[PDB]
């Protein structure tokens, strides 16, 4: 029967090491695909990776050339928890340069986008069946969240932005039930421009924290509500910015506008905004994808002076990082909805020039009550072995 | 309980891609089958990719040769959907250098056809267990389908031809219940020749677009009631010609007689017949198996002057095709039955003479009521890195 | 609920290719285990390839050396049909260098030996847990059958031998039910020396067709009655001579001696014997393990002059051979026991004395009341590519 | 329903081969994990190997340097039985270089420890997610038992050490019911040191054997009682020493003392204290993890003088062994809980240096009351040809 978000965010005083699958170190002599933009997503019984295939193994030589985003050669691949996504126990979702995947307790929709930037389409899935289309409104690279979605009582959301990357663009949130539309609409309040968001539920209500692309340093936010079907955004007020690149921390910062100083870039990134108890993940380096890092600021997203009161390195700046989302396991036995996250933590081209392809790997982490201690957890490869 | 065909087309504005395995790409380094002849088939949980194997991988040093089609390493695999076809994960049906197959609400049945050229037969299994077996009646080369047969309680008739291909041959249509031989008859109607056929049902009625491999460039129907077990054959009308090698398009064309031209040779293909809701797929070269398309030429069965009203090009004219062949999920969810086909891109020999191997990889679609963007779906490998 | 030999053997008219699992072929790249001493196995829902791994892949240097029989780094593998035993797909039954299996119904049993030539054990294994021990009774390589038993209400009996190769020896027929022992004893009747037996049950009996290395060109035949738990022995009568390597047919031989000719040596061999609807096999070669081949030899259990009326060549006699032994569906559906056998088909060390290794392929048949035309099924394998 | 430790242990005359991986040899051509400490565990339905991943391949270039025990790219993985650890068929547990995990009857808790030496924390699975997260108490290296916990009516009691390994240490037993801590209690009795405990439990009672790496080479022994929840620990009074580096065997030994000789060194290993059938493992060389043993000493545990009346060597003294530990198979058929163990086979640095690795493969035996004859059962794997 249909989940329903009825528990809130469990206390979050650390981190603990969830999932971790070392692919480019065990892809230097194995049969591991290729990908990019991962995330986790759980079922009702089990928990899995997610990632974009590039439909060639790292090392093969079809590698050459995998800085490429969009093509015909990508898939929706997932695989168990903490393997690496190999050829021989990948599953295909479905074939596309964009998608988002949330099982509603029910089965699990996934949606792909494929095309040409200038007329692509969505194809949504439904208990492993093909259901509904949608074609680019915009016409110029319709796209997707690239990382889970949630549900509420057969309802799940998804936010498409299809337009500029550098300019206003076209977002719209579209609710579907059973993998069919019940309804959509254009995005409203104060953001001023919408990419690849991070979403998580609690106590029937859905939080997207999604990248601005061509303005703000700080975060949109789009709340919405999975029963009256409506939603509104804002940017998150606290001046510890969490894009990348950004400027440095003011110590005042935007509650409805961008704060400015670096123009169209971003990255995927998240946040878990709850009172006090709001943590939120960055790259260390302001100007690089290096590094990550937790920080506790409290009352971030109203609070336009929050200031951090913890923290939690996660990747030395030292390390690469790379895209990160939210996702929690809403199945979990417990009285709270246990935070959790993942940073992709990419390889080879642009940063590193010495080999042709880019791929990634995934570490993953969920919350504690407990004060853990803390390690780092670098990629691993070692990109001399590949020359 | 056996599956009833009671639905009927859904309509076809467009079509979404909907399966894509890339297999030559990734079996440039992985262990991935070199097979031809493939096809998709579901089954009541699932929908599989299905194939000819020869035997052997790709980079594999048994690979020199394999432009050869009947021997006795060849065998009918199929793999998890978007998959490629590899040594790990590969299923094999049966024993053979031609196939059918199709579940029938119950289970699924599997023929194959093994032999030399003149003492070749074939044999009927079902729910994995040999069943029944028949032998060359004309002693020249059985064979089957080459794609997936349909069933209605229970009966699931399957076309084969024995005798000459450049000649007057022996066809029969066999009609199986529960593996085991119900009655057989003769090929009738006007078809002059008859090979591979691609065959859909719909509101309890049978449809295949075979193949005339010595005359005709317009293509033979086979129209099949399995409840009275009975059928008739004749010619598409349409003067827009879809075999391979084919004349160029007259402004008229023939309903009870081959379209002439071409001698001995075509392709294997497929149509969905339905009113105005009809479309035709061809390779866009009429010399050679190069690129595909569909078509939408209303009452191309019946009116002999009909020509396109919209279409859709899947691989462009640089890339190189090969056989094609229709499927339907008839367990999937909805009031009518949504139109699929695959086309089997094959790489290596003969038109790729610097490598001494014969493969391909699949591209699947299926069709929207939406009006889609189109994009071009090749195979993707790079000759050059096998040298 | 237990199995129960109810049935009688189908009219054998010919043989089909059940099969085929092309190795070596394959496993010129890909990781296929070096293997020996295959058989097929049926469980209620799927039949499945059996063999002695020699815990190395074929390209793999450890198998330099794998003509060796007995080591510690066998195991008994199995394996989905017509697949070729991999690293990745292939379950360990137990560890040993000699072995039997079969399914009673209820789950399956399966009886692996390990140990020094001297001091060797026999762990019996049901349900996928160790059981029952029997130790050396003749301290001189305790063996069994390197084929699959038969049981019938529960009781699944074993033959296997102890002592000397070219000489006396102690055979025992043990009658397990659950794993445990019920009953042993001594063998009886005239035959002279006993190992490796290939058996099949219907009607409630049991026959096994074995071999006398060190006498007999004519097979020693075992007869069980599983209810009473009691046996005995004779030699298949006929002059058509199916052990190897052997004298030429003489017009008349042995039913109660073994015929002269050839001393200490032999091949693990087959028959089915149905009053006239008897099927023997053999190698075509009398000196080598060339070729197979059936016959049809009515009477050729009980008449001392039986000659072939009817034949299939299953492998050419330019093609190299090796052990065989028979299996049957006992869950598959119909009236009667359809009669199955496979053939090893060795590759490498004696006769190819290029490679280093020996390992095998597996092709297997099963009867039809049809007369179907004839192929040959050759390992296929090219000794080259591994050079 | 919980699992509840009824029966006792059987009568052990001797000792057979119950599984063997082969993964160094199979790992030379395949694609094996390199990985260390190894254990066995069974479900209610299966047992399975288990082993610390060290994130590479044994052939793979990230090998060099595995001879290092923590670090962020080694996981707790299992596989089936008698596989070798490969990239396609394991399965990942949880994140850590320390471990131990067990079933309860309902479903399986599994423990991982990572972190830095200082700073280091475990988290407990249960069911497949994670529940309970504890931190250094010591932070100097929070280590486990590295091999399989034992459940009784849904309490698993854990020995954790954190602290010195040269020195006094601070060592708890948790006591876990649902992956939660019903409650712990610091070490008790006469043990001076305890590391990496080897546990059982018949009767409602669990023995651990364990590990003094400061003083003993006799070795220390908690028993508990999971209903209670309380214990208490002795020394093995027997002068038969069975750590490793250890003195030659005195005629009188220590019962609440370390016998002195050799400090700060051991290894892992095991024994079933027993009355007259008990039974202690050991490494036959006194300087080197070489060979392996088993030998019955009655009354080991309380007979100060006891020495050995029977034996069985498991591997000989030119062959390396490792780490050792007990298991058994709690939901077997029977009346009595028959006794298991594994030798952890290492192989390459430090004692084998032209390699830069460090891996190892298993063998595993279970008792019989029977008196089999005995083999040694050696890893095989022939270090030249990974040069
Ligand atoms: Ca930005
Ligand atoms: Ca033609
Ligand atoms: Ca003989
Ligand atoms: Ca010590």
């Amino acid at each position: 029967d249909f989940n329903n978000l009825t528990k809130g965010l469990c206390t979050i005083n650390s981190w603990h090491i969830y999932g971790k699958d070392n692919a480019v170190r065990i892809g230097e002599d194995s049969d591991v695909l290729v990908t990019r933009e991962p995330y986790v997503s759980c079922d009702p019984d089990e928990c899995r990776f997610y990632a974009l295939s590039q439909g060639t193994t790292i090392r093969g030589k079809h590698s050459n050339g995998t800085i490429h985003d969009r093509s015909q050669y990508r898939a929706l691949i997932s695989w168990p928890l903490s393997s690496p996504p190999t050829v021989y126990n990948s599953r295909v979702e479905c074939i596309g340069w964009s998608s988002t995947s949330c099982h509603d307790g029910k089965t699990r929709m996934s949606i792909c986008i494929s095309g040409p930037n200038n007329n692509a389409s969505a194809v949504i899935w439904y208990n492993r069946r093909p259901v509904t289309e949608i074609n680019t409104w915009a016409r110029n690279i319709l796209r997707t969240q690239e990382s889970e979605c949630v549900c509420h009582n057969g309802v799940c959301p998804v936010v498409f932005t299809d337009g500029s990357a550098t300019g206003p663009a076209e977002t719209r949130i579209y609710y579907f039930k059973e993998g069919k539309i019940l309804k959509w609409e254009p995005l409203a309040g104060t953001a001023k421009h919408i990419e690849e968001c991070s979403c998580y539920g609690e106590r029937a209500e859905i939080t997207c924290t999604c990248r601005d692309n061509w303005q703000g340093s700080n975060r949109p936010v789009i709340r919405i509500d999975p029963v009256a079907m409506t939603h509104t955004s804002q940017y998150i007020c606290s001046p510890v910015l969490t894009d990348n690149p950004r400027p440095n921390d003011p110590t005042v910062g935007k509650c409805n506008d961008p704060y400015p100083g670096n123009n169209n870039n971003g990255v995927k990134g998240f946040s878990y905004l709850d009172g006090v108890n709001t943590w939120l993940g960055r790259t260390i380096s302001i100007a690089s994808r290096s590094g990550y890092e937790m920080l506790k600021v409290p009352n971030a997203l109203t609070d336009d002076k929050s200031k951090p009161t913890q923290g939690q390195t996660i990747v030395l700046n030292t390390d690469w990082s790379g895209y990160s989302g939210s996702f929690m396991d809403y199945w979990a036995e417990g009285e709270c909805y246990r935070a959790c996250f993942y940073v992709e933590l990419i390889r080879g081209r642009p940063k590193e020039d010495k080999v042709w392809w880019t791929s990634n790997s995934i570490v993953s982490m969920c919350s504690s009550t407990e004060f853990l201690g803390q390690w780092d957890w670098p990629d691993g490869a070692k990109i001399e072995y590949f020359l």
